[PDB]
């Protein structure tokens, strides 16, 4: 079996060996960092299978060494359920977090984008669109929408790291990690159930009490996935995004002279970022299952390499190219079926209002440095750069 990941990731640059195995041998035996050997899935069609189909499960996982590039399983809460635990939680979302909590949202969100850049000017360039832009305006949203406290960044946001790592912490630090942002969390619940304020967090307690649909590590796991997501992700994808929008000068062109094609290029942003840095989370076949003419035996993992999927040729045209006037989109950065992003929503308007405030203020905003120079941030489950110079 093929060692896996087959190369560190490398900036945005995708592996040339994904574009082969679509077209000679869409799924392929590999061997994992950690846990049992796995079948790599590539393929549009054949993610979208392993992602709904009801015979691919994330709850086997548990039953297994779980095939995974961390040096522990992640405690995924509700994306690592199934029905009929992942329905319950699934529900108590939705309740809550709805989309007019989200659209109630925007003005915060783009007063909080018009500050930070108000920021950036008075320090004058060179800024960091990283550390200056990307990770305060996904941390503030994601604070606000659950309740955290962005004040206590300092101490959480070294923790957050031990949910993704792959090959920079030991399961040592990891598990002490793991544990501290857990009992913050589980501190903070304590409060928000006294005290209730108008965030996610007391939402969630306020519903799980009422009919005891939770359990306390339930909602404290939950919780701190969903920080993780609007912290971490946000933040990568955006400052990922913005990397795109430099290096392909003609596209930023066409964005600022028509601005009615920025939902569109959100989710060009979406599908052409290759975000994660290999896989995402494992499931498990329940029953036997023909993959492109590969058979997955019950028992057996897939890995499920959304980014390849939105490379798959067969599905959009040219699509190694990042085209922003994109139509035809049908892209998996979000997933599908069951465990499809809940945060969707409130990512896309993020973006959206990321985008359009810093082309609105700074006309001018481009690079302060050669691509070549970036620092990439290695290690994780998905890409990021670690800072992004620009002028303007
Ligand atoms: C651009 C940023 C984001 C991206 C690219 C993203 C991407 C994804 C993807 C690909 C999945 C599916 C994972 C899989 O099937 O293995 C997912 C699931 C999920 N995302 Fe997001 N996400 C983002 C932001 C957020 C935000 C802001 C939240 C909420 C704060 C969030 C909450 C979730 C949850 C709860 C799930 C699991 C849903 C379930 O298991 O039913 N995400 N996301
Ligand atoms: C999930 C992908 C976007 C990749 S694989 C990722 O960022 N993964 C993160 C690091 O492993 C964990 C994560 C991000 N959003 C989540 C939502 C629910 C449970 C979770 F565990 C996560």
């Amino acid at each position: 079996p093929l060692s896996y990941p087959f190369n560190e990731a490398v900036a945005l640059d995708v592996d040339p060996l994904y574009a082969k195995l679509r077209a000679e041998e869409p799924v392929v035996r590999v061997s994992c960092p950690f846990g049992e050997d796995a079948w790599l899935v590539t393929s549009h069609a054949d993610m979208k299978t392993i992602l709904a189909d009801p015979r691919f499960s994330r709850a086997l996982a548990a039953e297994h060494d779980e095939s995974r590039l961390t040096p522990l399983p992640i405690h995924t809460s509700i994306l690592g359920m199934d029905s009929p635990d992942h329905t319950r939680l699934r529900r108590l979302l939705a309740k809550v977090f709805t989309m007019r909590r989200v659209e109630l949202l925007r003005p915060r969100i783009e007063q909080e984008a018009d500050r930070l850049i108000d920021a950036l000017i008075a320090e004058g360039p060179p800024g960091d669109l990283m550390e200056g832009f990307a990770v305060p305006f996904a941390g503030t949203v994601v604070c606000d929408l659950l309740g955290v406290p962005f004040e206590d960044r300092e101490q959480f946001r070294g923790w957050l790291d031990a949910f993704s790592a792959t090959t920079v912490m030991t399961e040592e630090e990891i598990e002490a990690d793991t544990e501290r942002l857990h009992g913050y969390i589980a501190q903070l619940m304590v409060r928000r159930r006294a005290e209730p304020q108008d965030d996610l967090i007391s939402a969630m307690v306020k519903a799980s009490d009422e009919e005891e649909k939770l359990s306390e590590k339930e909602l404290v796991e939950l919780a701190s996935v969903l920080l993780i997501a609007g912290h971490e992700t946000v933040s990568s994808q955006l400052i990922d995004s913005l990397h795109v929008l430099f290096t392909h000068p003609e596209q930023l062109r066409l964005l600022k002279d028509r601005p009615e094609l920025m939902p569109g290029t959100v989710e060009e942003l979406m599908r052409f970022v290759p975000l994660i840095s290999h896989v995402t989370f494992a499931r498990y076949a329940t029953e036997d299952v023909e993959l492109s003419g590969t058979l997955v035996r019950a028992g057996e993992s897939v890995l499920p390499a959304i980014p390849s999927a939105n490379r798959d040729e067969s599905v959009f045209e040219n699509a190694d190219r990042f085209d922003l006037t994109r139509e035809h989109n049908p892209h998996l950065g979000f997933g599908y079926g069951i465990h499809r992003c809940l945060g969707a929503p409130l990512a896309r308007l993020e973006m959206q209002v990321a985008l359009d405030s810093l082309l609105r203020r700074l006309p001018e905003l481009r690079c302060a440095v050669p691509a070549e120079s970036l620092e990439w941030k290695d290690g994780m489950q998905v890409r990021s750069l670690l800072e992004l110079p620009v002028l303007w």
